[PDB]
C-alpha cells in the first residue's frame, strides 16, 4: 500500500532465522487486511508458541512480536490467508524479520525539586528528531551536575526518561520542546521520571 | 541534512556579539519558517572568536527566552536585553561527511549477507535517518566482494533512494530486487 502503518510505541526490530521442524515452525498467528488482529492493524502477530517447537527452541521469537518479512516477501499488507501460504512456502530455512516493542520502565515515579540558581543542574538529550535511542523519542537525562538540585536531592539518575514537566507530557515532543517545558517553571518543579530497565 | 543541538554561551564584546539574523513571523527568511537564522559572522566579533556558530544556525532560545516564534525585531530586542553573558540555544544541519562509491553485489541464497538500522523514526545517530550497515556476515555476498564495510551509509538501492526514508521501508527496497544489486553507497 502507500501508506504503511506506523506504530506509537518505542520500536525494536529483530531478524530471527528459524531451521523448520517436522511439525513447521511451532507457532501461530492472527491479523491481516482481511481480519485486522489490532484497532486498524494489518500486521500478522505471534499469538502463540508451541512448546519443544522450533520457534520454541531458538527462543528469540515472542508473543506480540509483529512479522514483516519473511524471507523477502513483504507481508505488512495482506490478507491473513495469504501470510499462513508464504510461511508454508519459505522452504526449509525461514529468515524472519520482526518488530516488538522495548521492555517496560523497570518503575515510575515523581520528583519534586527546588531549581537552584544554575536551574535544576542536570541536561538531557532525545526527542522526536533527536532520537538518543534508536526508535525512541523519549528524553533522557543525559548529565547529573555535582551540587546542582538534581543531585543535592539525588533521586534522579542518568538514562532516566522524563515523562513530563509539571502537566506537562513529554511523549514524541521535538528536543527543542522539551528544553522550553524546562525553561518555563517556576521555583518548583515535578518530575514525572522513569528509571531504565 | 543532520540535526544538531548546541549551546553556545557568549560574552558580548563592546560591539555587541558580531553577528547578523534574519526571518521571524513578519518576515520568514525560508518557505514558511518563522525561524531566526544566523545570516552574518562579524569577524574578530565575540561570535567569531568563540567560532562555535555558524552561519545558517537557528536560533531556538536567547538565555531563557523563546524565540521560534516571534517577530523580527522581537528577537533583536531580546538579543539587546539578554546581559553581558548571552546563552544561545542553536540548531543546524550537518552536511554529509562522506566519499560515495557504488557497489554491485550478486545476490546469495541467503541474500546479499549483510545487515541494517536507522531510518526515519529509527535514528541509528542522533539526527540521522540515514540507513547504515549494521553487519556484514560472513561469507555472505557483501563479505566475498569485501566493498563494504561496518557503518556505511547506504544511500540507494538500484534507482531506489533512501534519502529520509522509513526502516521498514528501506528494508523493503531491498528484499524487493533481483539477483543483481547496485548499491549507492557513503564511507564515513
Amino acid at each position: 500500500m502507500h501508506h504503511h502503518h506506523h506504530p506509537r510505541g518505542s520500536m525494536e526490530y529483530e531478524e530471527i532465522t528459524l531451521e523448520r521442524g517436522n511439525s513447521g515452525l511451532g507457532f501461530s498467528i492472527a491479523g491481516g487486511t482481511d481480519n485486522p488482529h489490532i484497532g486498524d492493524d494489518p500486521s500478522i502477530f505471534i499469538t502463540k508458541i508451541i512448546p519443544g517447537g522450533a520457534a520454541a527452541q531458538d527462543g528469540r521469537l515472542r508473543v506480540n512480536d509483529s512479522i514483516l518479512f519473511v524471507n523477502e516477501v513483504d507481508v505488512r499488507e495482506v490478507t491473513h490467508s495469504a501470510a499462513v501460504e508464504a510461511l508454508k512456502e519459505a522452504g526449509s530455512i525461514v529468515r524472519l524479520y520482526v518488530m516488538r516493542r522495548k521492555p517496560p520502565a523497570e518503575k515510575v515515579m515523581e520528583i519534586k525539586l527546588i531549581k537552584g540558581p544554575k536551574g535544576l543542574g542536570f541536561s538531557i538529550a532525545g526527542g522526536v528528531g533527536n532520537q538518543h535511542i534508536p526508535g525512541d523519542n523519549s528524553i533522557y537525562v543525559t548529565k547529573i551536575i555535582e551540587g546542582g538540585a538534581a543531585h543535592k536531592d539525588g533521586r534522579l539518575q542518568i538514562g532516566d526518561k522524563i515523562l513530563a514537566v509539571n502537566s506537562v507530557g513529554l511523549e514524541d515532543v521535538m528536543h527543542e520542546d522539551a528544553v522550553a517545558a524546562l525553561k518555563n517553571t517556576y521555583d518548583v518543579v515535578y518530575l514525572k521520571v522513569a528509571k531504565p530497565s
